[PDB]
């Protein structure tokens, strides 16, 4: 009775007994937002979709776009998405995990990493990385909230090929398959998302929008990395091109190796899209605030030489960052939430692009609007 | 160099390492909200606080009304807050903790779920509870995050009193203390926050005034409950007592298990709300449910005139994030509905004002 109430919970009990503190949403939300519909391409609509089953799949193509930082050389990423079967894969090349048992934890770092909870590289803070990855939890989420998860990672330099296959919400696994290899290294994360748990009968045509967006996403905010999705590659070429999509008078710079900033005229109020380590900050945060601010600021005061938010209200801005050790409000990652100080770079736009932008047609529209209200009387 | 790079960490480790995943904002923020001023009382300003500081004040607090749905007879919380001595503690009449040994996990009560991960009354979700509590976390966060943390807790049922000391964010706890115990049941919560943990010197003036606003929050959503804060009792007899300090309006009680009250906004659309005794700062599905039902009789023009105040009680509620700002679980799984009387609809007709779009008969000329 005392035993009955009083109760303990394993780590693995307590996330599927309460998904949502680990993953987010596991019911449908209705929002607006932009996806990539098949035929149609990139449009802004209402979608109805689970978060945390969005969140699960964006955990693997994140760590995909780490392994970018952790290794320069890696150049291209491969998504599929199989509604039928109800499968998902995501593979990069580049440098491949160690396939090597882990002496401390006297298991193959593969299994460790992917298989047991609050496992990550990124716990040491002294080293000062931009990867999306941080709590050690993503990947293994994934794998609690699939049927079958399996790993496949190739090491030239331990020169072995590592796979396994989780099943039954990481409560089961295969046994470990271990190979020579001396080919060029790569990883594959296949997975078959636990519907159920999301109270959905397959991935329709909403979520799979969604993620067929976000491998456009990524290959818009990776440097040097071909994107192909299913088979095909995706005809972005950067961060720029990416943009292109959005658009059918743009403004653009490359500031430096760690941002990259476009901007447009709004007429619909203030927009904004971005990316933090290649994560999707769909409500901004400090890093867009940054950027913004700044370009606001100089507009205002050509405007004032002939209104503050209201200039911030024609702005459509395109923001790709890389930050230190960033930080969100929630899972979801939505709004990143450091501050400046602590980015590890700035972002002070040349004089070129704040002269650009003060073209535009922008401060215009302001001046136009304004002269305009002057001469209006209320009858 | 493997074993150096790929790690694996503890739970506790984890907690500390990465605290915003389990409290939020380590770092202040500075935003506007209401809060209870020394003097001045309720007000609605900028305020400069650490987020996380906040919550683990709030778990031990929320955890106190929960124990009321455990225990009807309890009466009474008593909040005192001593910025002098870092010292805050939270006690609370109602059935103590049974004071005893737990045969599986082979520790007595209360140091198990004040004292380890994971661990619940709240875990069996057939049992469809009304409770703030559901994770297991609150009381041990707390505690991680203090320099000292007490727990004092007493069951006639059990004839005994257990009390002990943990330390150094959970790091080590004193001997337990067992003895013989006849009295009224009580719960007493002390703890020193590990402010070093918030990049902070003291508990300031604005800290304070969320937490004192906080009780006065408990003292509105709880079911008699008197609230005491540093031996004063708290004047908000109930919910309509409590929207009254926000006002110096149309009420219904409309079940045992909602509370609302509607008046004008000429700021925009307001909302204060509350689920199982949680500051819903940000809204949910629960200020959704009643809004719409009124704003549908009547017709976001319309919502944007609305100042509504809701005390909701909800079956294992849901939150986007773990501030607990906003309520996200749909209005089937409740528990209960809260269709509003014909009365105070009729009432609520009493922000009608087609006039602004009959005044809306102008004329744009140049
Ligand atoms: N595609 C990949 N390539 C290389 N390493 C990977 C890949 N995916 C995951 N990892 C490694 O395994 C860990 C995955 O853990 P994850 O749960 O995603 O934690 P993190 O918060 O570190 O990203 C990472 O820390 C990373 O070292
Ligand atoms: N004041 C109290 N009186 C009685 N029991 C309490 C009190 N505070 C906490 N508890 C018990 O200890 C647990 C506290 O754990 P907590 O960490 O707050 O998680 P949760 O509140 O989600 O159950 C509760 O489930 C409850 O059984
Ligand atoms: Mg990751
Ligand atoms: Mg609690």
């Amino acid at each position: 009775s005392v035993e009955r109430i009083y109760q303990k919970k394993t780590q693995l009990e307590h996330i599927l007994l309460r998904p949502d503190t680990y993953i987010g949403s596991v019911e449908l939300v209705t929002q607006q937002m932009w996806v990539y519909d098949e035929d149609v391409g990139i449009n802004y609509r209402e979608v109805t979709f689970v978060p945390g089953l969005y969140k699960i799949f964006d955990e693997i193509l994140v760590n995909a776009a780490d392994n970018k930082q952790r290794d320069p050389k890696m150049s291209c990423i491969r998504v599929t998405i199989d509604p039928e079967n109800n499968l998902i894969s995501i593979w990069n090349n580049g440098k491949g995990i160690p396939v090597v048992e882990h002496k401390v934890e006297k298991m193959y770092v593969p299994a460790l990493i992917f298989g047991q909870l609050l496992t990550s590289s990124n716990y040491d803070d002294d080293e000062k990385k931009v990867t999306g990855g941080r709590n050690g939890y993503g990947a293994k989420l994934c794998n609690i909230f699939s049927t079958k998860f399996t790993v496949e990672t190739a090491s030239r330099e331990y020169k072995k090929m590592f796979k396994q296959t989780w099943m039954d919400n990481m409560g089961r696994a295969g046994e470990m398959e271990l190979k020579p290899f001396n080919g060029e290294d790569y990883t594959c994360i296949t997975f078959q998302p636990d519907l159920s748990k999301f109270k959905m009968q397959s991935l329709d045509k909403d979520i799979v929008a969604l993620m067929v967006r976000r491998a456009y996403d990524i290959a818009g905010s990776t440097k040097d990395v071909k994107v192909f999705l299913n088979g095909n590659k995706l005809p972005v070429k950067g961060f720029r091109s990416y943009v292109d999509m959005y658009l059918k008078k743009v403004i653009h710079e490359q500031v430096n190796h760690r941002w990259e900033v476009c901007l447009t005229m709004s007429e619909k109020g203030f927009q904004q899209i971005s990316f933090v380590n290649s994560i999707a900050t769909s409500k901004g945060g400090r890093h867009v605030d940054y950027v913004a601010d700044q370009i606001v600021t100089k507009l205002v005061d050509v405007v004032k030489k002939k209104k503050a938010h209201q200039v911030k209200n024609h702005m459509w801005i395109f923001v790709n960052a890389l930050i230190e050790n960033p930080t969100f409000d929630s899972q979801t990652k939505e709004n990143m939430t450091l501050q400046p100080k602590s980015f590890g770079s700035t972002c002070q736009l040349s004089e070129k692009f704040i002269k650009a932008a003060i073209g535009c047609g922008i401060v215009e529209s302001i001046l136009n609007w304004v002269k305009f209200k002057a001469q209006v009387q209320l009858n």
